[PDB]
């Protein structure tokens, strides 16, 4: 299993700042992998190391962000999500 710790849906971004995603993951028959880090969809990359977290440079608009644990298999696990509103870049 995955759960997405950060952003909150309301947080406050701005467009070409760094946004931080973090997530806990665990599983109880074996060990997890990694966990990949998703905007709309698309995987921005992956932490293989707890404390699971990444760094988006934030684009403007609407985006959702999701994450997905990845067991020793290289199964995924259902994502947890978040959607978020990026404002114009300052």
């Amino acid at each position: 299993m995955v759960k997405l710790t950060a952003p909150k849906s309301n947080v406050v971004a701005y467009g070409n700042e760094f946004l931080k995603i973090t997530a806990t993951a665990s599983d109880s028959d074996g060990k997890i992998s990694r966990v990949d880090f998703l905007v709309d969809g698309e995987v921005i990359g992956s932490d293989r190391e707890a404390p699971y977290e990444y760094e988006w440079k934030a684009v403007e608009g609407n985006h959702e962000i999701s994450v997905i644990a990845y067991d020793d298999d290289d199964a995924a696990s259902t994502p947890d999500s978040v959607k978020i509103f990026v404002k114009q870049a300052r």
